[PDB]
């Protein structure tokens, strides 16, 4: 079964497990900032193997991203429902 498929990078945070090559980001319930702005958030993230950990991680700088420009009650979270081999979506919880 496809786990590591080391051509450049690998399984990264949780080694031997499940990984997604992250290509992009989508964000879902976004309408205060657009993908393009949550995306420089994960800047340092795609062209990677990102687990599912990680991917969590990501949804994480959003919603404190939010916070800071006085969202408090916004929370981005990855909820995974089965990620796609390359698209990662993220959702806005804005309020």
């Amino acid at each position: 079964m496809a786990h590591h498929h080391h051509h450049h990078v690998d399984d990264d945070d949780k080694m031997g497990g499940p990984t997604v090559l992250v290509k992009r980001f989508q964000l879902s319930g976004n309408r205060q900032f657009d993908d393009r702005r949550l995306l420089a958030l994960l800047h340092d993230l795609p062209g990677q193997e990102l687990n599912l950990s990680q991917l969590h991680a990501a949804a994480a700088r959003i919603g404190d991203f939010y916070q800071e420009k006085g969202y408090v009650l916004a929370r981005a979270f990855l909820p995974a429902q089965e990620i796609q081999d390359g698209t990662v979506r993220i959702e806005v919880l804005e309020g």
